[PDB]
Order: structure tokens, then C-alpha cells, then sequence
């Protein structure tokens, strides 16, 4: 049995500092990804309405609080409003689809997906007639009064947003009428993008940061040969080595002691709880400061055409 330690939000509500990523994981193998995840001590689980698979994470979170393996108030579900839906009668509607699919009666964070709005429509990625995104009306802002609403219903306990700038960040926090602020900040974050300033940012503003990609995302579709990777990484392997752990489990530690909650992805099961046995050992300074001098700047989930756009993040030097 394993806990990961809690970080506290702005709310004072406490947040596993190690979640499970749901991204990719196929229809039939996350549903006990899930489940060998909270027999493992897993509490946060990261979910997204555009990953597709809430329903088959529902079915395990409710299979799992039946057998009282857990109780809900200790599991800290995590999912995401995607662009399509900004449109305030939208953000109500995939909401409540997602909060069906999960078969819960209220989530504990709910994240702005991206910050640029897309056309609405039964289009995920909506495009012209080359792939260049088509952008839609609401913005993040809109999107946000919407959300509020959620959390003045009890429905939601906490608001974040996902691949934020802090540009975009002071765009949402001196809204006029701001009734919620962000808990956290869910962006790609691991030794080749070390998000340093983004980091500063966030924390000084008692903003929590959420690293996604954390083993660089091997499994993503548009993964090239020549791009870099993490886990092949002969100096990560040789810190890890030292610890007798993993390059993952240096991966992952490397979040922790930043004070940064880390969510790896993953449906094996042995991975699964390889990846939150990282609290008995530690990495040294002088480790932490070599792992940090890897920064490439290099982002893995960088792959839509959507720079034309008046919200695209990275544009923004943080
Ligand atoms: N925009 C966003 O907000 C956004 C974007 C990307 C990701 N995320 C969230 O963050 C999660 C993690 O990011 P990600 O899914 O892109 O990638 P990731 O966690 O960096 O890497 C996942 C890959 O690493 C493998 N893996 C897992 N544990 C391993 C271990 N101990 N040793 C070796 N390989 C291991 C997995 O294989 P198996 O599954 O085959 O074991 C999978 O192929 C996502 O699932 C999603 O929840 C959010
Ligand atoms: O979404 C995930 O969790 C993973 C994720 N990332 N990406 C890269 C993206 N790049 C974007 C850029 C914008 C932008 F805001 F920049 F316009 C908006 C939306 C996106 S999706 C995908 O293309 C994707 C496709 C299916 C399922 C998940 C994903
Ligand atoms: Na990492």
C-alpha cells in the first residue's frame, strides 16, 4: 500500500502529488489501469472528456468504491473542458457528460483544457480546408464564467486550467467579477522542458503546477525517431541506476521535489506501481541541479497547426 503525498491547493483542499494519465489508454485495458491503480494507493486520477475512455474509468472508480476498496471523498478526480465546448450552454452540457461517463456526483477539479476556443460543432479538431484550426467565439473567459457556475452548485469542487501561459494566466485573474481562481496549471513538463519561469510564475501566485508527459509521452502518435526521449536517456538511467530505481521513478521524483504533482500514464500494471514507489529514496542537489541543465526546451505535445489563432500559449516565452 503506497500514498502519495499531498500538496495543498489555494481552497486548502489536498492533492495527490502522483495521479494517473489516462491519455491513450484503449478501451478494455484502462478500466483495470484504474483499478490496479487504487489497489496500489493511487487517489488522483487525470481524465479528460477528449481522451474518451471516462466511462470505462467510471466503471472501475464505481466497481472499486462498491467493493469499498475506497471512499470517494478520497479520490481526487481530475478532468477537462475540451475547446469545443466554451459556449456557455456547451460547458454545462460536456460537464454533465463527463460527470455521467465517470458515474460521480462531482468532481474535484475541472480544467480548461486548452486556452483557444474551437468552432463548436460534432467536431473534435475542427479545420479548414488545409488543418489549420478553426477557432470558435467563446474564449477562456467566457468559458470560465460557465465553469463557476459549477462550483457555486456544488458540482465542482475546485477550477484549473491546462497549457496556460502566464500571459494568459494574468488575463484570467484580473477578470473583472473573478469569483474563482486556478488551483493548478496542468502543463508538459520533464528534464527536456524544465518550465522554470512558468513555475516561479504559478507558485507566486499560489497556483499549483501539474506535469503532464512526464516520461515524454513515448506512446504519442506523432512521435518521430529522431526526437529525444527521456527514458532512453543514458544520464537519466545512470541517476537512476545510483537509487536502484527506474528512469521513470527518477522521472517522476524529479515533479516531487519541486513540489510539482507529476501524472505518468500508464496501463501496465506492474508500471502502474513502479511509478508511485517514489517516496523512499531521494535525489541529491547536485542531482536535481544536473537533471534541471537538461533542458531543451522541447515540447512532445506540440503537434496542431494552430499558431494563427489569437489564443495559442506558445508563443509566449512562458
Ligand atoms: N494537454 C493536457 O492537459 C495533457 C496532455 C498530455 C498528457 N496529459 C495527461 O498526462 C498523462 C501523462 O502524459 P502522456 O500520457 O502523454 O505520457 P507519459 O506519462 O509521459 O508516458 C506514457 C508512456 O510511458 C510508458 N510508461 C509508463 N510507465 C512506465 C515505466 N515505469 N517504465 C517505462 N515506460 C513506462 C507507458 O506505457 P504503457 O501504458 O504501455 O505501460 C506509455 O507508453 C496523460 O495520460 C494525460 O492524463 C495532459
Ligand atoms: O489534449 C491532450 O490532453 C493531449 C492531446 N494533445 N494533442 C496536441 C494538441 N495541441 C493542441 C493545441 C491547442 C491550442 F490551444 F494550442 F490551440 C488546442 C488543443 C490541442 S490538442 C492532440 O492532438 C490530441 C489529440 C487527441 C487526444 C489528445 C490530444
Ligand atoms: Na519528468
Amino acid at each position: 500500500s503506497h500514498m502519495a503525498t499531498f500538496v495543498e491547493l489555494s481552497t486548502k483542499a489536498k492533492m495527490p502529488i502522483v495521479g494517473l494519465g489516462t491519455w491513450k489508454s484503449p478501451l478494455g485495458k484502462v478500466k483495470e489501469a484504474v483499478k490496479v491503480a487504487i489497489d496500489a494507493g493511487y487517489r488522483h486520477i487525470d481524465c479528460a472528456y477528449v481522451y474518451q475512455n471516462e466511462h470505462e474509468v467510471g466503471e472501475a472508480i464505481q466497481e472499486k468504491i462498491q467493493e469499498k476498496a475506497v471512499k470517494r471523498e478520497d479520490l481526487f478526480i481530475v478532468s477537462k473542458l475540451w475547446p469545443t465546448f466554451f459556449e456557455r450552454p456547451l460547458v454545462r452540457k460536456a460537464f454533465e457528460k463527463t460527470l455521467k461517463d465517470l458515474k460521480l456526483s462531482y468532481l474535484d477539479v475541472y480544467l480548461i483544457h486548452w486556452p483557444q476556443g474551437f468552432k463548436s460543432g460534432d467536431d473534435l479538431f475542427p479545420k479548414d480546408d488545409k488543418g489549420n484550426a478553426i477557432g470558435g467565439k467563446a474564449t477562456f473567459l467566457d468559458a470560465w464564467e460557465a465553469m463557476e457556475e459549477l462550483v457555486d452548485e456544488g458540482l465542482v469542487k475546485a477550477l484549473g486550467v491546462s497549457n496556460f501561459s502566464h500571459f494568459q494566466i494574468e488575463k484570467l485573474l484580473n477578470k473583472p467579477g473573478l469569483k474563482y481562481k486556478p488551483v493548478t496549471n496542468q502543463v508538459e513538463c520533464h528534464p527536456y522542458l524544465t518550465q522554470e519561469k512558468l513555475i516561479q510564475y504559478c507558485h507566486s501566485k499560489g497556483i499549483t503546477v501539474t506535469a503532464y508527459s512526464p516520461l515524454g509521452s513515448p506512446d504519442r502518435p506523432w512521435a518521430k525517431p529522431e526526437d529525444p526521449s527521456l527514458l532512453e536517456d543514458p544520464k537519466i538511467k545512470e541517476i537512476a541506476a545510483k537509487h536502484k530505481k527506474t528512469a521513470a521513478q527518477v522521472l517522476i521524483r524529479f515533479h516531487i521535489q519541486r513540489n510539482v504533482i507529476v501524472i505518468p500514464k500508464s496501463v501496465t500494471p506492474a508500471r502502474i506501481v513502479e511509478n508511485i514507489q517514489v517516496f523512499d529514496f531521494k535525489l541529491s542537489d547536485e542531482e536535481m541541479a544536473t537533471i534541471l541543465s537538461f533542458n531543451r526546451n522541447w515540447r512532445a505535445c506540440n503537434v496542431l497547426q494552430s499558431s494563427h489563432l489569437e489564443d495559442y500559449p506558445f508563443d509566449a516565452e512562458y
